[PDB]
């Protein structure tokens, strides 16, 4: 369904961004970034997932993708849904 497709957009975006590193991303880097993505996803409902997917859809620039994630994390921290140190690599 829609939320299934939209979660794929979210998870795919960080692979498109090469996990925000240069060259070949290590297992540790991949784990860290995708763990952060998964954690964000557990905090947001289908409407929020759709909105975020719409912002990520079609982006190709790694830094721009990262900025969209940083924006979402800041929204969630302000909403009291995440705490400062919960998300690491994704917003570095």
């Amino acid at each position: 369904n829609a939320v299934k497709k939209n979660k794929r957009v979210l998870r795919g975006s960080v692979k498109e961004a090469n996990y925000f590193v240069e060259g070949e991303a290590s297992a540790a880097t991949i784990d860290a970034v995708l763990n952060d993505v998964d954690l964000v996803i557990t905090k947001i409902d289908a409407d929020e997932i759709a909105a975020l997917a719409g912002k990520l859809n079609g982006l190709t620039v790694a830094d721009e993708i990262k900025n969209v994630w940083k924006e979402e994390v800041s929204r969630l921290v302000g909403a009291g849904k995440l705490k400062e140190g919960d998300i690491k690599a994704l917003v570095a």
